[PDB]
Order: structure tokens, then C-alpha cells, then sequence
């Protein structure tokens, strides 16, 4: 059967038919089944015959023994063999082998598809440079679980219980015991664990699953407040806040930054560059056949005007078809719950109107009337179905608002935009492949849960909405968990159904391999997507008004490239191959500075308040301090009025501050509304911002985060416009349907009326009844806003998808699972927003990151990166490792067991085991086995400490000391052997302070062995080195933090501290590291939202303590500003955030794309090793011997690559201005520069008559190096 002409389509049918029949599976508890289940189950056997065939004609028609094109040996095919082998063998039984291996069924289609392989293909290879960063990941996930295991292990048993109501109760998040008790009538207690004894540090494999759980922000929080109540809540903040810092966003970084500088590399291949070049003659074809079609239209219009439809083509029309889509815009962003009667029928007659004359708009007629035709059928069809079937109406016509997007015509800004479109339109056929691998890779997800977890979640409580029993509900759940938000709380029900935590802990890796593949080949995809279509937008925009320019220029006759711009420039042509005195007094040398150090003094100051005891002794003297803060700060205002004559800028705020201070005790001192005085001083946290304008590197990181926010705007124009258009059409959809009441029997606000008998918890009580809405709704424009914003955050969303699909009817109270097809709106929404204009943001400040250190137009105007190689040459002093001199009996005897491989690998394997060793501690541990434990420890403290006396003998006690990692492994020892004898000596012991930090001493042997990683070391080494190059954009981050920690603490600081809410003991702005605390937690986001609803209101106010009054409440404190006040936040810091990465992913971006054939900074290292090993000692002077044989040694990649083009190198050597005039001269750096100029920048080879402008040029472009280079020339 070798031809097969439709077989692989009936195939590709049969394996459509068993995808769906695996779709429609239900999943019950305890051996049941859905008659439709059992009759599903009968046609399994036919599609197992069918594959059975499809096997044979391939094993026996096409080979299987013979090796060369056998059927087996492809990898597509023993996956196909395997299935259909497991499968017969499940048909043998009339499990995992039987049942579980058919959901690789769905994978089929990919081998069916070669297009699908490729694709595929493709995302693998993009991934695979990602492995070195995971490796990065896991070190850390160890190092901190380690750190963990010391500290925390079994620390995490005991809480509070005793209520003397039957040896039980407590609260529901219950509070661990701890070393000082519990604070009220409650004793403590054996308790299991956190979440059932899952979350704790009480062996390896618990304490790694904890820190992967905290490094990926999902409950972290939860974590660290349970260890701060049960050891005191002094150092825990020292152990989480680095393992987020380090564990969560410098990976990500490290991330994108790889991932960025591998797209640059790959973009320019040579299909890659073919396909552009493809799109880019197309797109200039199309641009000339369009100005001349201009003519023929122009023409046959005169023609016959002289002897038809010439008004729309005119301004006059375009703008009023604009400005109606306008009013039609507004019309439908007015509909809101409870809207006045009239205001109804009015739409009701609008929405007529306006499909009206949209029609007749339409009859008198690029792809604007493709778009426009498809709108206003599916108006017409939305009007029809909506009256046939009264009731529901999704709201269509406002798509016809993205006709808005063609006022970007009159702008500048339309070539870019139009120039991304053609190249998203051009690049379709990848992108619905991409979505459609990654549907079939979530589908395959999905059918595994369901396998795994179907018909496990009824617990006794109930079962959750987020559960594997249907396919809905699973895709559900799988889709959530890739999106990593409340992924926890379902691995906790997926444990909790397995067995519990004693033998339902495998069930972790589902969700473990779930969580890493959603994270970050989601990322991988859709970034790439991003760049790859940002990019070509980019280069044909900068192609087309280019070659505008070169025309012009040609009709009369007849360098701020961004870095990416710049690398990928280079990527590519290196591929082919009275006012006298005020003016003295404010020109001082030393009078900016004292400025400064009030400013700081004063910002200090504020950090240091008590927002709920007003009237104290410390706010007294900080008052006292304000009065004279606000003195000198109008005193440094009014002597530059009477200097710059006030207006004849930046320090308007200056001025505003200066006012606002005094207007503050003119009317608290003007003696009834207390509040505005609060209001008023609120405005003095303006004053860290004062420091801006006086520093000039601030200044300059200030002016490039406002750049970068411009070169963003005209997309963020975009995104408002989609984010509004979805929001429309939610309130259409759930506008009214989000109330409740509180007990479940009542569905309308007529019945939720009295009292009732509520039976949670295992106990009565009797509750009033409230017709409540749900805290996030659709009620109207702006709370769908608000909505939805929460949701691209990813923060609460299951809830609210919850909530939108129990959405009943128009004031009805909710109906489980009622309407499951709302899923479809958050779906369609996560793939537009969050996945796809999220990555269009960072991929276009990636690609348009304007260097900033040198701001520069003419550096070297010939190369970027040799730069540094260029001043690399006179710094690469071969720093040896400093061998022995003596060469005795003594000194040298012993270091030939130093450098010999035995004593290495000897330490390596000792340091292998010493890891071993420190993750085999558990708790309850048998006191043999913690004594072995012990004594094994000393047995590695002494083979180290006997390492670290032996290189000193060799090397030198002031010589062994000049390498950073031998001080480290000293130090290292040191601290161990303090802590082996602190703890070990019977009478040598303390009775008060805690030595206990010494334990990290012993588990900071762990980086001994990252000596072995070397590319790990390098990239993390570069990426530290950048880190501290920008020491300013982490100062502005910082200052936001203070500055809204301020706010907060101000506005905030005296809510009443609330359990049941998120402002209680453990998250509230009531001190300054409260606050701070508070403001990390939501920039993680955590329960941000919880936090904005539970500090907004009329919440119950502070106790003061002190300033006696005549009443007992007054008024409630807490703002309605909370909204803005962290949706501002939620946005500055993500943008702070951002503009931190690309600051240094793109100060290495050289290195992120290294294309290791003509590496030349990697090399570096390769010729000073050969240099210190063939020479003992420099002694300023080259032998001529070593030489001639340099280049065979050295690496083939330069100077030589074989014989044939030896000739070649050779006379590159010969025949010009030679060293070896004078045999004594330097050979070294000769040869260097050759190779330089012969690898980079050939242009003296060619012309090779002149030289001294050479010369010149290099003498005057390094003229600041301590210029020694007379030599090195020569
Ligand atoms: C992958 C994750 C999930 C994806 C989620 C979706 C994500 C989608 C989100 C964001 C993508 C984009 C942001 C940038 C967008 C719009 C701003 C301006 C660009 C734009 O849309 O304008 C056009 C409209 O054509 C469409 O395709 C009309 C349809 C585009 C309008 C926006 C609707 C987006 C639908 C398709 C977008 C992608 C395709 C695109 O450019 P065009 O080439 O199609 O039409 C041209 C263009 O307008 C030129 O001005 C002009 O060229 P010539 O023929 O040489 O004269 C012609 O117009 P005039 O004669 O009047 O001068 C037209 O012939
Ligand atoms: C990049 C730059 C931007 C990064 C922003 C990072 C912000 C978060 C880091 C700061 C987190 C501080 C955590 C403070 C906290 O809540 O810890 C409590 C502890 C003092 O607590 P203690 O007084 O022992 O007990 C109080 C009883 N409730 O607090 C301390 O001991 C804090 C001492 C800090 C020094
Ligand atoms: C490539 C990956 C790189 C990774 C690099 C990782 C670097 C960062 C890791 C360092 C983290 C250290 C955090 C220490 C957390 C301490 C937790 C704790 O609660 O310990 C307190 C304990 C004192 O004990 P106590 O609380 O009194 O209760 C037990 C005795 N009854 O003990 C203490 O008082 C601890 C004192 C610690 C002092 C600072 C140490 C730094
Ligand atoms: C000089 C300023 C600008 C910088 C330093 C400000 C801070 C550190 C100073 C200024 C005022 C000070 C307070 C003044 C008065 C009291 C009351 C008493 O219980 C002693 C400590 C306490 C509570 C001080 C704590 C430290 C304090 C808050
Ligand atoms: C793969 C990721 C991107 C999700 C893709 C969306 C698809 C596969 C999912 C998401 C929402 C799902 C729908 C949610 C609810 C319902 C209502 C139910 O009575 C029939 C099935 C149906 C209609 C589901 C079919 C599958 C569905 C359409
Ligand atoms: C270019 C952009 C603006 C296109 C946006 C398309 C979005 C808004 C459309 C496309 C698919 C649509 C969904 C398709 C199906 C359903 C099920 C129906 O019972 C209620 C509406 C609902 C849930 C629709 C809501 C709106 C929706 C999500
Ligand atoms: C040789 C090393 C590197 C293997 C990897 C270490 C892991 C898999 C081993 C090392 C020590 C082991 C622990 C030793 C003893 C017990 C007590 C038992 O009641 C529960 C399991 C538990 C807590 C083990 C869990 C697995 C464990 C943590
Ligand atoms: C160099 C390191 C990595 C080697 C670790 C292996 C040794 C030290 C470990 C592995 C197996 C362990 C033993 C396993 C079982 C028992 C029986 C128990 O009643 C007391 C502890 C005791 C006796 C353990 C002591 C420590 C032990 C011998
Ligand atoms: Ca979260």
C-alpha cells in the first residue's frame, strides 16, 4: 500500500473522531458511570482495529528490520507504536498501561501534520538555550530549600486550639504556636500542618516543594506569615523578600534577556532573511502600484466630468462617518444597571438608527469595507436574534468602534502601526499553528487530569469549581494553572484526593511540570511572536522612509539606532561572509549639597511617624522638625524668585510644596474639619521627589523612563481601545447578574429579607439576610474596567470566572455552573491581553532601548563591541596563579598533590557528598541517626579544613589569599569549625545569646560546587557586573516604594485591624515597614485587590490612645481613593520593573548574542591561558620561536582553519610593515590586532598603501588610556 492518496486524511478523521469521543468522557466517583460513558466505551475497539491496521501497513509494508528506513526508528513513529500497542494490550484484560497512555492520542495529529512538526520544531529549538537558566533555577530552589531545612523543619507543628469547645475550633487561618504562646485563652496544641501538613520545611522534598511554590508568588505570603507567629517575625523577612528577589524576578530577567538575544541571533538566518526580503519586495510593489492607480481614477473622473462616487473619497465624508462612529461609541458606553426608563428606549431608537444609516453609508460603496461589511452583517444578525429571542444581547456593534483606529491617518505615527499589521497579516498561517500546538498540548494536559483526578474532588465539604471531571471544567483548570494564578490551592485538592500528604504526594509532579511549561513556554512563544513581528515592522518602516529620503534628494538632482538596531545591524554583515548677593549666596560651591542632606533628612522624618497616635511626643518633635524643614524650604525658593525674576518648569512642585506647608499651620494655627488639615499635609511626601532635578544621573534615568512611556503610548492607545471594546461587551453580558443573597434558598431581593439559620462550619446560628453584590462586577463602564484590569493583573480571576459563569439571569441570584459557556469571553480575553499585548509592550521597549551611559553618535563609527577588545589588549596582564619560587623539599613536595587530579576530584567528590550529607536531615529523626548526622559533619569539616592548611603550605599564607573563592572557602571553614566547637564542647557553651546564624557557615558549602559550572558562572557574573552599572534606576524604584509606602501610612495608617480581612496584624500601613512589607506583597500581587477592597470605605477606625476628646467614634477613617492608589501602583512599579530589565538585558546585549564562530571576547581568555603557559614568566620580552607555531594550537575558529587557506593567513603576515626588522620586538600584540582587523573591519589589507590616518585615528579615539601604545604598535 505504498500509495497512499487519501489515506492520511482518513487517518487524520479517525484520529479527529477519537479526540472528540475522549472529550466527551465523564469522569464519577467510585466506580460509576454515565450511560452515555458506556456507550461511548463500545467504540473503542474499532478505533484500536483501525490503528492496528494503520501500524501494519507500516511495519511490514515499509520496514521494520531494516535498519536504514525502517518503520520504527523514527521518533514520530514509536510513539504511535506505543499507543497503539498499550491499547491492545487494555483490550487483553477483558490500568496505567490500559487506560492512562490514550491520552497521547490527540499528539497523533502533530505527526500526522508535517506543517505541525515544524512548528513544533521550531519552539523546541527556541527553548533549548533556556536549559542553562533552569539549571540557574534548580541550584537556587536547592540553596534556599537547604537554608530552609536548617531553620524552619519542624518548626511548624504546634498551633493554637484550646477554646473549651470540644479540644477543637480555632481560626480559620489557623495560627501556628511558636516560642511565646499564644496571646489569649488558647493553649497549644499538635497541630498537622498548614494546608493538611503539606506546606512545611520537614524534609528536602517538602522544603523544595515550598520554595518552588514561594519562588513562583503564589502563596508565599501565606508561608512566611506562618513561620512569623511561630519564631517571632525578626528575621523571616531576611529568608523570603531575597527569595523573590533572587528566586522570581532575576530569573525572569535572565529569562528575557536570553530569549531576546537568541530572537536577535535568529532573525537573521538566512530563510529568515529570504522571508523578509520576500515581504519587504511585496509590500514595495504594493506601495508603487498605489500612487498609480491615484492616476486612472483621477483621470476618468475629469474625462467624464468634461464628457461617479467622488464625495466619499473626501475629507469632509470620512470625517463625518468618523464622527458618527463616535456618537455610536458613546451611545453604547452610557448602558449601565438601573438605568433610568427613558434612557432605554432611547437606545433602543438609537441602535435602529444608527444600523440604519450605517447601511445606507455601506450602499454607497485596504480591507475597511471587508471589516465594515462583516460588522454591520453581524449588527443585522445580532438585532434579529435578539428579537426573536428577547432577553439576552452580547453587543456587536461596538466592534464597529475599532473604525476609531483610523484617525492614526493625520498622524506620524500610522506607517509603524499599518507596517505591524501587514507584517501580523503576513505571518498568520505560523501564528494559528502556534495556538493551535498549544490547544493540543493543553487538551493532552487536560485528558491527563482527568485520567489522574476525575472523580476524585467530592469531598465532604463539596467539590471545588475547579475539578477534572468534565472536559470544560478540566480545560478549565489546566488553562488556570498555566496562567500559575491559585495553582497551589488545586495541587493541594490533587494531593488531598490521592491519599492525603502521606501517600498523595506524587501527585505533585502534574502540577510541578504543569506550572514550569505554562510559565515559560508560554512566555517563549508569545514573545517571540512579539519580536519577530515588532522587528519587521521596525525594518519597513526604516526601509520605507528611507528610501523616501534617497527619491527626494534624486527628484531635484533630476546614527540613532537603538541598541537592538545596532547589534542586529552587525549580526547581519558579518553572517554572509536686592538681587547682587541672592546670586552669590545660591552660586556657593557648597550649597546644593546641604540641600540635599535636608531633603534627605526631611524624607527621613516622614519615614519616621505614628499615623494612629496623632498627639504623641515623637509626632510632637517631628512636627517641631517639619517647622523647620518648611522655614529652610522657603527659604531656598524665595531668594531664586528674587534671582530669576519668577516668570519672564520643574519647580512648580517645588512651589507647591513650599505653599502648601505654610497654608498647613496657617489654618491649624488659625484658631471645626480637622480632615482638610490631614488632606493638606499629605502633600509633603512630594519631598523625596525634590531630589530629582539636583541629581543629574536621577534626572537622566527619570528623562529615559519618560522616553521609554513615549515610545510606548501610541500602543498603549491601542490596548485602551481593545481593553474598553471588551469591556462593553461585559457589561452586556453580566450587567445586573452579580448579586446574591446570603443564604442560598432566596433568588430575587424580595425574598432576602429576615433572618435565617446559618449551618456553616458545623454550627447554627441565626444571620440576617443581605441582598449583596459581588465585590467585582459589570455594572457598568467603569467597574467593568476595574474588572478586567484585575484580571490582566491575574489576580482573583478564577473568582470571578466563577461568579460570571453562576450569572443566572437580570436579578436573580446565582446558579452553579449555570452558564458555562461565559468561559469563552475570559479565554478569548487571557490569549488578547495578558498573552499577546503584554509581550507587544516589552517587546517594544526591547527593541527601541536608546543607549544611555553613552548618548553618542560617533563612538568609533566603525564597531561597538571590540571597543572594549580594543582596550582589552594593553589590560590583559597574565595575572598568573602564582606557581612556587623555592622549589625545595618543603614548599614543592606538597604542591604536586595540589595540582595533580587526584586531590581535585578527591574535593569534588567530597564536596559532592557533603551536599549529599546536608540534605538528609528530616525531622523526628532517631536520635542515632542525628548523632551520624553529626559526626559526619566532622569527618567533611576536617578533609576541608585539612584542604585549606595544605594550599597555604604550597601556594603562600599572603599568596593563597588572593584569590576571592580560596577567602571563601576559608572563611567557610572558619565559621564551621566555630560552629562544631561552640555546640559540641560540654563546658565551652552559652546560656544567652543565639549563635544560631552559624549554621550557615555549613550550608554555604553549596557554591563550592558552582566552581564546576562555568557557563552558569559567566552568565551569572555578567549579569551581576551589569547589575551594579545602573546604580540609579534601582534608586528610582526605591523612591516610588518610599514614596507610596509614605502615602499609605498617611492615608491608611489608622484603619482598624481586622481578622477575616487583608488590613489585619500581619498586612497593614500602620508603620513604615508595615507598609513596605505591604507594598512588596502587592507588587508580587498577592490578594492586591483584597487589600484595595478591605482599605476602602467607611471601615472602624484606630483607638488613640492619646488626644482625649467628648465623643467615642467621631468619623470612620479609610479613603475611597484606595482604587487609584493601587491601580497607579500596579502600574509604575510593572513599568519601573520593566524599564530595570531591558536596562540590562541590552548592556549585555554582546553577550546574550555571542554567535560563537568569530567570538572575539571569549577568546580572549583562550590566548592569555596559551601566553601564561608557554612563557613561566612575561619578563616584559617574546621569544621568536613560539610563533610561527602560534595559530596550529590556537583555536581553528581564528587565523587558521586548514592548510588551503594557510597560504592565505601567512601572507596576511608578510609583505607589509613587519615586526621582525628588529628580532627582539613584540610578536603578541601584533598578531592580535591582525587578526582583529582580519576578523572585523578589513580596511587596511585592501588598500594597504596607507597608514598614518590609521594611525591618527587610533591615537585620538584612545587618547584618555594612559597612552603607552607607542609600543604596542609596533
Ligand atoms: C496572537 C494572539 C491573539 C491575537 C489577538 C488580536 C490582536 C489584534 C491587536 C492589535 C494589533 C494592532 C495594533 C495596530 C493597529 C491598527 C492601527 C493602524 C493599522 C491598521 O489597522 O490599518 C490598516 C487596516 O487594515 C486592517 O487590517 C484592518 C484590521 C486591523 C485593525 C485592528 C483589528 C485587529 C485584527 C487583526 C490583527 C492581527 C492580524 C492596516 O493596514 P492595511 O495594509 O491592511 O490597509 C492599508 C493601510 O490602511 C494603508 O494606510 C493604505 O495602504 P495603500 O493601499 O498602499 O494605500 C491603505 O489605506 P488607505 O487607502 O486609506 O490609505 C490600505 O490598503
Ligand atoms: C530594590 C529596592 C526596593 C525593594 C523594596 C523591598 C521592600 C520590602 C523589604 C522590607 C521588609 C521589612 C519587613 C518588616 C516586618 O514586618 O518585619 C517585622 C520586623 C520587626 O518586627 P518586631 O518588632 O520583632 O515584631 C513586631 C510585632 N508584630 O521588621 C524588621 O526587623 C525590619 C528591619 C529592616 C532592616
Ligand atoms: C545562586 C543562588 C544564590 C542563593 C544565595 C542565598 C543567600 C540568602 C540566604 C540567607 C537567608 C538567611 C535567613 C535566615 C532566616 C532565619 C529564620 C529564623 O527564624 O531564624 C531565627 C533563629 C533564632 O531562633 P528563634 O527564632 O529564637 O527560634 C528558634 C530557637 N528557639 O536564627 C537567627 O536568629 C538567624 C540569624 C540570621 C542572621 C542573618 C543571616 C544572613
Ligand atoms: C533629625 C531627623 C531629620 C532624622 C532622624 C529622625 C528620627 C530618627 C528621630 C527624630 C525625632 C526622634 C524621636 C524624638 C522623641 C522621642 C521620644 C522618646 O521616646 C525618645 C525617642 C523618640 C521616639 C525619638 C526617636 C527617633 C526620632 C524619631
Ligand atoms: C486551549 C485554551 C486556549 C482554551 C480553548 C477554548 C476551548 C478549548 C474550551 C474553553 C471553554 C470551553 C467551553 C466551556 C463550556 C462549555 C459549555 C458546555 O455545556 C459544553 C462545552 C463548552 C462549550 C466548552 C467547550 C470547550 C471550550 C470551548
Ligand atoms: C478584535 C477583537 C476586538 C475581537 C473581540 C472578540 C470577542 C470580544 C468575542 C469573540 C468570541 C465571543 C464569545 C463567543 C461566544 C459566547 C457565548 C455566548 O453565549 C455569550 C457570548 C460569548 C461569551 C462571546 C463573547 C464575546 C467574544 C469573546
Ligand atoms: C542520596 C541523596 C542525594 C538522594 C536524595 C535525597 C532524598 C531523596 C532522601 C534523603 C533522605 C531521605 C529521607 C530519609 C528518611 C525519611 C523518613 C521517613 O519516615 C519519611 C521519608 C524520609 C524523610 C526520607 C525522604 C527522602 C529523603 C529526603
Ligand atoms: C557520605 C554519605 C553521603 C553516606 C551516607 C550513608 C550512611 C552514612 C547512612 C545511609 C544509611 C544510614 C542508616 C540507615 C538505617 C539506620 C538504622 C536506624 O535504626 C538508625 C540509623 C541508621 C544506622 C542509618 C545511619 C546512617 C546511614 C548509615
Ligand atoms: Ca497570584
Amino acid at each position: 500500500l505504498i500509495d497512499w492518496p487519501p489515506f492520511e486524511y482518513m487517518i487524520l478523521a479517525t484520529i479527529i473522531a477519537n479526540c472528540i469521543v475522549l472529550a466527551l468522557e465523564q469522569h464519577l466517583p467510585e466506580d460509576d458511570k454515565t450511560p452515555m460513558s458506556r456507550r461511548l466505551e463500545k467504540t473503542e475497539p474499532y478505533f484500536i482495529g483501525i490503528f492496528c491496521f494503520e501500524a501494519g501497513i507500516k511495519i511490514v509494508a515499509l520496514g521494520f528490520i531494516f535498519h536504514k528506513g525502517s518503520y520504527l526508528r523514527n521518533g514520530w513513529n514509536v510513539m504511535d507504536f506505543i499507543v497503539v500497542l498499550s491499547g491492545i494490550l487494555a483490550t487483553a484484560g477483558t490500568l496505567r498501561t490500559l487506560r492512562a497512555v490514550r491520552v497521547l492520542r490527540p499528539l497523533k495529529l502533530v505527526s500526522g501534520i508535517p506543517s505541525l512538526q515544524i512548528v513544533l520544531k521550531s519552539i523546541m529549538k527556541a527553548m533549548v538555550p533556556l536549559l542553562q537558566i533552569g539549571l540557574l533555577l534548580f541550584f537556587a530552589i536547592l540553596m534556599f530549600a537547604i537554608i530552609g531545612l536548617e531553620f524552619y523543619s519542624g518548626k511548624l507543628h504546634r498551633a493554637c486550639f484550646m477554646n473549651n469547645s470540644g479540644i477543637l475550633e480555632g481560626f480559620d487561618p489557623p495560627h501556628p504556636c511558636g516560642v511565646q504562646g499564644c496571646p489569649a485563652g488558647y493553649e497549644c496544641k499538635d497541630w498537622i500542618g498548614p494546608n493538611d501538613g503539606i506546606t512545611q520545611f520537614d524534609n528536602i522534598l517538602f522544603a523544595v516543594l515550598t520554595v518552588f511554590q514561594c519562588i513562583t508568588m503564589e502563596g508565599w505570603t501565606t508561608v512566611l506569615y506562618n513561620t512569623n507567629d511561630a519564631l517571632g517575625a525578626t528575621w523571616n523577612w531576611l529568608y523570603f523578600i531575597p527569595l523573590i528577589i533572587i528566586g522570581s524576578f532575576f530569573v525572569l530577567n535572565l529569562v528575557l534577556g536570553v530569549l531576546s538575544g537568541e530572537f536577535a541571533k535568529e532573525r537573521e538566518r538566512v530563510e529568515n532573511r529570504r522571508a523578509f526580503m520576500k515581504l519587504r519586495r511585496q509590500q514595495q510593489i504594493e506601495r508603487e502600484l498605489n500612487g498609480y492607480r491615484a492616476w486612472i481614477d483621477k483621470a476618468e473622473e475629469v474625462m467624464l466630468a468634461e464628457e461617479i462616487r467622488h464625495m466619499v473619497k473626501s475629507q469632509v465624508f470620512y470625517w463625518i462617518v468618523l464622527s458618527l462612529v463616535a456618537l455610536n461609541t458613546a451611545c453604547v458606553a452610557i448602558v449601565h444597571h438601573n438605568q433610568p426608563q427613558w434612557l432605554t428606549h432611547l437606545l433602543y431608537y438609537a441602535e435602529f438608527l444608527f444600523l440604519g444609516l450605517f447601511l445606507l453609508e455601506m450602499s454607497l460603496k485596504s480591507s475597511f469595507n471587508c471589516f465594515d461589511f462583516g460588522v454591520t452583517v453581524g449588527s443585522i444578525f445580532e438585532v434579529v436574534w435578539a428579537i426573536f429571542r428577547p432577553g439576552t444581547s452580547f453587543g456587536i456593534s461596538v466592534l464597529r468602534a475599532l473604525r476609531l483606529l483610523r484617525i492614526f491617518k493625520i498622524t506620524k505615527y500610522w506607517a509603524s502601526l499599518r507596517n505591524l499589521v501587514v507584517s501580523l497579516m503576513s505571518s498568520m498561517k505560523s501564528i494559528i499553528s502556534l495556538l493551535f500546538l498549544l490547544f493540543l498540548f493543553i487538551v493532552v494536559f487536560a485528558l491527563l487530569g482527568m485520567q489522574l483526578f476525575g472523580g476524585r474532588f467530592n469531598f465532604n465539604d463539596g467539590t471545588p469549581s475547579a475539578n477534572f471531571d468534565t472536559f470544560p471544567a478540566a480545560i478549565m483548570t489546566v488553562f488556570q494553572i498555566l496562567t500559575g494564578e491559585d495553582w497551589n490551592e488545586v495541587m493541594y485538592n490533587g494531593i488531598r484526593s490521592q491519599g492525603g500528604v502521606s501517600s498523595g504526594m506524587w501527585s505533585a509532579i502534574y502540577f510541578i511540570v504543569l506550572t514550569l511549561f505554562g510559565n515559560y513556554t508560554l512566555l517563549n512563544v508569545f514573545l517571540a511572536i512579539a519580536v519577530d513581528n515588532l522587528a519587521n515592522a521596525q525594518e519597513l518602516t526604516k526601509d520605507e522612509q528611507e528610501e523616501e529620503e534617497a527619491f527626494n534628494q534624486k527628484h531635484a538632482l533630476q546614527h540613532h539606532m537603538s541598541v537592538w538596531e545596532q547589534r542586529t545591524s552587525q549580526l547581519r554583515k558579518h553572517m554572509q561572509m536686592i538681587r547682587r548677593a541672592c546670586h552669590y549666596i545660591v552660586n556657593l560651591r557648597y550649597f546644593e549639597m546641604c540641600i540635599l542632606l535636608v531633603i534627605a533628612a526631611s524624607s527621613i522624618a516622614l519615614a519616621a511617624e505614628d499615623p494612629v497616635l496623632t498627639n504623641s511626643e515623637r509626632n510632637k518633635v517631628l512636627r517641631y522638625f517639619d517647622y523647620v524643614f518648611t522655614g529652610v524650604f522657603t527659604f531656598e525658593m524665595v531668594i531664586k524668585m528674587i534671582d530669576q525674576g519668577l516668570i519672564l518648569l520643574w519647580n512648580i512642585l517645588d512651589f507647591v510644596v513650599v505653599v502648601g506647608a505654610l497654608v498647613a499651620f496657617a489654618l491649624a494655627n488659625a484658631l471645626r474639619d480637622i480632615k482638610t488639615i490631614k488632606s493638606l499635609r499629605v502633600l509633603r511626601v512630594l519631598r523625596p521627589l525634590k531630589t530629582i532635578k539636583r541629581l543629574p544621573k536621577l534626572k537622566a534615568v527619570f528623562d529615559c523612563v519618560v522616553t521609554s512611556l513615549k515610545n510606548v503610548f501610541n500602543i498603549l492607545i491601542v490596548y485602551k481601545l481593545f481593553m474598553f471594546i471588551f469591556a462593553v461587551i461585559a457589561v452586556q453580558l453580566f450587567k445586573g447578574k452579580f448579586f446574591y443573597c446570603t443564604d442560598s434558598s432566596k433568588d430575587t431581593e424580595k425574598e432576602c429579607i429576615g433572618n435565617y439559620v446559618d449551618h456553616e462550619k458545623n454550627k447554627m446560628e441565626v444571620k440576617g439576610r443581605e441582598w449583596k453584590r459581588h465585590e467585582f462586577h459589570y455594572d457598568n463602564i467603569i467597574w467593568a474596567l476595574l474588572t478586567l484590569f484585575t484580571v490582566s493583573t491575574g489576580e482573583g480571576w478564577p473568582q470571578v470566572l466563577q461568579h460570571s459563569v453562576d450569572v443566572t439571569e437580570e436579578d436573580r441570584g446565582p446558579s452553579r455552573s449555570n452558564r458555562m459557556e461565559m468561559s469563552i469571553f475570559y479565554v478569548v480575553y487571557f490569549v488578547v491581553f495578558p498573552f499577546f499585548f503584554v509581550n507587544i509592550f516589552v517587546a517594544l521597549i526591547i527593541i527601541t532601548f536608546q543607549e544611555q551611559g553613552d548618548k553618542m553618535m560617533e563612538e568609533c563609527s566603525l564597531e561597538k563591541n571590540e571597543r572594549a577588545c580594543i582596550d582589552f589588549a594593553i589590560s590583559a596582564k597574565p595575572l598568573t596563579r602564582y606557581m612556587p619560587q623555592n622549589r625545595h623539599t618543603f614548599q614543592y613536595r606538597v604542591w604536586h598533590f595540589v595540582v595533580s587530579p587526584s586531590f581535585e576530584y578527591t574535593i569534588m567528590a567530597m564536596i559532592a557528598l557533603n551536599t549529599v550529607v546536608l540534605m538528609m536531615k528530616y525531622y523526628s529523626a532517631p536520635c542515632t541517626y542525628e548523632l551520624a548526622l553529626k559526626y559526619l559533619n566532622i569527618a567533611f569539616t576536617m578533609v576541608f579544613s585539612l584542604e585549606c592548611v595544605l594550599k597555604v603550605i604550597a601556594f603562600g599564607f599572603l599568596n593563597y589569599f588572593r584569590d576571592t573563592w580560596n577567602i571563601f572557602d576559608f572563611i567557610t571553614v572558619i565559621g564551621s569549625i566555630t560552629e562544631i566547637i561552640l555546640t559540641d564542647s560540654k563546658l565551652v557553651n552559652t546560656s544567652g545569646f543565639n549563635m544560631s546564624f552559624l549554621k550557615l557557615f555549613r550550608a554555604a558549602r553549596l557554591i563550592k560546587l558552582l566552581r564546576q559550572g562555568y557557563t552558569i558562572r559567566i552568565l551569572l557574573w555578567t549579569f551581576v557586573q551589569s547589575f551594579k552599572a545602573l546604580p540609579y534606576v534601582c534608586l528610582l524604584i526605591a523612591m516610588l516604594f518610599f514614596i507610596y509606602a509614605i502615602i499609605g501610612m498617611q492615608v491608611f495608617g489608622n484603619i482598624k485591624l481586622d481578622e477575616e480581612s487583608h488590613i489585619n496584624r500581619h498586612n497593614n500601613f500602620r508603620s513604615f515597614f508595615g507598609s513596605l512589607m505591604l507594598l512588596f506583597r502587592s507588587a508580587t500581587g498577592e490578594a492586591w485587590q483584597e487589600i484595595m477592597l478591605s482599605c476602602l470605605g467607611e471601615k472602624g477606625c484606630e483607638p488613640d490612645t492619646t488626644a482625649p476628646s467628648g465623643q467615642n467614634e467621631n468619623e470612620r477613617c479609610g479613603t475611597d481613593l484606595a482604587y487609584v492608589y493601587f491601580v497607579s501602583f500596579i502600574f509604575f512599579c510593572s513599568f519601573l520593573m520593566l524599564n530595570l530589565f531591558v536596562a540590562v538585558i541590552m548592556d549585555n546585549f554582546e553577550y546574550l548574542t555571542r554567535d560563537s564562530s568569530i567570538l572575539g571576547p571569549h577568546h580572549l581568555d583562550e590566548f592569555v591561558r596559551v601566553w601564561a603557559e608557554y612563557d613561566r614568566a612575561a619578563c616584559g620580552r617574546i621569544h621568536y620561536t613560539e610563533m610561527y607555531e602560534m595559530l596550529t594550537l590556537m583555536s581553528p575558529p581564528l587565523g587558521l582553519g586548514k592548510r588551503c587557506p594557510s597560504k592565505v593567513a601567512y601572507k596576511r603576515l608578510v609583505l607589509m610593515n613587519m615586526p621582525v626588522a628588529e628580532d627582539m620586538t613584540v610578536h603578541f600584540t601584533s598578531t592580535l590586532m591582525a587578526l582583529i582587523r582580519t576578523a572585523l573591519d578589513i580596511k587596511i589589507a585592501k588598500g594597504g598603501a596607507d597608514r598614518q590616518q590609521l594611525d591618527s585615528e587610533l591615537q585620538k579615539e584612545t587618547l584618555a588610556i594612559w597612552p603607552h601604545l607607542s609600543q604596542k604598535m609596533l
